[PDB]
Parts: structure tokens; sequence; C-alpha cells
């Protein structure tokens, strides 16, 4: 209850996947043309088996400047400029990409890859065999759970680009309008009556964010899947709003324990539905919250779990 780095260590028993910031830092060390290769590989084998979600049309309108200055490259341009991307080269397109969301940057990406599954972008050399290291690591995306493999794609797409400053220009979607409060559903945890928890989930899956940033403390952090905490309720509710549209919380079940100086510490487990593959993929999630006397969460970390085997009580 002291710090926020420290109550990164409550419910030290919950057994995260680390294996895909593993695997992103293998990934990480590939050759540029690898890099891509490998993510083309992916995609195309994925693909068989679960259909992404097609980008909204605002983030489409925000990439689409970016997406034709590719599109009129000659082709060895057009794979220097995705070199460019994946080396995190200091270029303007490298600068664009990285003020832009996670979702902006997903979508650039799900068109190039229709473009060049089309040939109008210039596809992976024909008959590409990858590196010896690059080869293991697809092996490893692909013993995945499903789950597991669309976060090592996202973090791959999320870490490409080039960031030049601190205060540099954000571009996210357009913030959709909270769910009218008669349509709105409300979760049940075995065993996790506690409001804060409860309305964390409702407010969240309703995108109701000016509600939810209010359950938290001023100093209070919200810790992403194998990321620092962020600190405080700008920064906790700019997240929200960039990050967090259209998810699907099912969180099942709880636990609810007593924490030094009148905090208490709750763990959830269940599933997240992200809206890029909806019900096709449901990824195993913990939620570790500690709230202080008054029920406000100082703390709450969201973890990717190793396996189904880490949910409460399988
Ligand atoms: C890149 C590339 C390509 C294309 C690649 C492409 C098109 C790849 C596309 C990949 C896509 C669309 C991945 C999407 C992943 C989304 C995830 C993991 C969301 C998780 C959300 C969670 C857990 C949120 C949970 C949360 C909960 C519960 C909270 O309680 C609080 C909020 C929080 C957010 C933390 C080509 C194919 C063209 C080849 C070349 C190449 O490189
Ligand atoms: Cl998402």
């Amino acid at each position: 209850p002291f710090t926020i780095d420290s109550a990164r260590g409550i419910f030290p028993n919950t057994l995260a996947a680390d294996v895909v910031p593993a695997t992103i830092a293998r990934f990480s060390q590939l050759n540029a043309e690898d890099q891509l290769a490998l993510i083309w590989f992916a995609y195309l084998e994925m693909g068989k088996t679960l259909t992404i979600a097609a980008p909204g049309a605002a983030s489409m309108q925000l990439a689409e400047n970016a997406l034709k200055e590719i599109q009129a490259m000659g082709p060895l341009q057009q794979t220097q400029a995705m070199c460019d991307l994946a080396n995190r080269a200091d270029t303007p397109l490298c600068r664009t990409y990285a003020s832009w969301s996670p979702n902006i940057k997903l979508g650039f990406w799900y068109r190039l890859g229709e473009l060049m599954e089309q040939g109008f972008v210039a596809p992976i050399p024909a008959g590409y065999q990858l590196s010896a290291n690059a080869n293991a690591v697809l092996a490893t995306i692909q013993g995945l759970e499903s789950g597991q493999q669309i976060t090592v794609l996202r973090n791959a797409v999320v870490d490409m680009g080039f960031t030049a400053g601190k205060d540099g220009k954000r571009i996210a979607e357009p913030v959709v309008p909270p769910q009218d409060t008669a349509s709105r559903t409300k979760v049940s945890i075995e065993g996790v009556t506690n409001a804060t928890v409860l309305n964390y989930m409702d407010n969240l899956n309703a995108n109701d964010f000016d509600t939810l940033i209010e359950l938290f403390t001023s100093d209070g952090a919200l810790q992403p899947p194998f990321q620092r905490p962020i600190v405080g309720k700008e920064n906790v509710l700019r997240f929200f709003r960039e990050e967090c549209q259209n998810l699907k919380l099912i969180p099942e079940r709880g636990v609810t324990e007593p924490a030094e100086d009148g905090f208490t510490q709750i763990k959830v487990t269940g599933k997240v539905q992200t809206p890029w593959f909806g019900g096709n993929v449901g990824m195993n999630i913990a939620w570790r919250f500690l709230l202080n006397p008054e029920g406000k969460i100082f703390f709450v970390a969201i973890d990717l779990l190793a396996s189904p085997k880490e949910l409460l009580n399988f």
C-alpha cells in the first residue's frame, strides 16, 4: 500500500505469460526483412482459422496519407520503408507512425497485408527462407495459445517506428459515446461483491471512461500486460480513451484479502475479448486490485496468464 512499484508484487503466485515479452525480445533481435517475413508468415497461417476485424473508418482516414505515400513508391522503396519501420529508423514516415495509437498502427498494417496479398505492395520475396533465429521465433509463436499469439503480433506492431521527443503529437481514434445506461450488462464474479471491482468492470464494458476514472486515487496506477504502471488520473484516462474502447471483460471468479493499513487486495480471473477478434479469441486474464480504505483503486494490474491452468480453481 506504500508505493505503486511495490504493489506490483501482490499475488506473486500469479503465473503471467512471460513467454510473450520473451518472444518479442527474440523477434526484436532479427534482421528487419526477417521480422517482416516472419509476421507475414504468421499472419497468413493465423488467417486460415481467425479473421481480423476491419479497421474503423476514422482510423483508416488517419493512416490514409501514409498508406498512399507507400503505395506510390516503387517496389524497392516500399520494401525499404517497411524495413525502416521494423528497424525503428528516424524517418518522417517512422515519426508519423510513432505518433499513432496502437489501433491506427494495426489498421495501417491490416491495409498493407491486404495490398501485399493483392500484389499492389511489394510482397515478401517469393520462396523467402527465414534465418535460423527467425524460424525458431515463428515456431514458438505458432505453439502459443491464440490470445498469446495476437498479443505478440500487437506488440511487434506497436514497437515499430521512431519516437523523437517526450510531448510529441498523439493521434488516436475519436472517443465512442458511452453505452446508454438502459442497455448496459452487469458482470457477476464468483466470490466478489466488491462494488469498486464490479463498477470497474461494468464501466469499462460500457466505454464509460469518465465514470471509470473516478474509481481511482489521484496517484493511482493501472498496469497493462507486460507494461509499466500508468500513473495518475490524467495518464490513466488518456490510456482508456486511446486504447481501451470496445473491449469485453468476462470476469469469472475472484478472491478478497486484507492488505497493510486498511487496504484490500482482490484477484479476479476470467477472459477478455478485443474488438479486433470479437468472440473468436478469449484471452486468459487476471486483474490484481489494491484498494485503499475508502474503496478507491490505488493500483490495478492486468496480467495475461500463462495458461488456462492459471485461472482460479480450473
Ligand atoms: C506487421 C506486419 C503485417 C501485419 C500485421 C497485422 C495486420 C497484425 C494485426 C494484429 C492484431 C489486429 C492484433 C490485435 C491484438 C489485440 C490485443 C492483444 C488486445 C488485447 C487487449 C487487452 C488484453 C486489454 C485488456 C485491458 C483490460 C482487461 C483492463 O481491465 C484495462 C484495460 C486493458 C487494455 C489493460 C504484415 C502481415 C503486413 C506483414 C509485415 C508486418 O510486419
Ligand atoms: Cl483492443
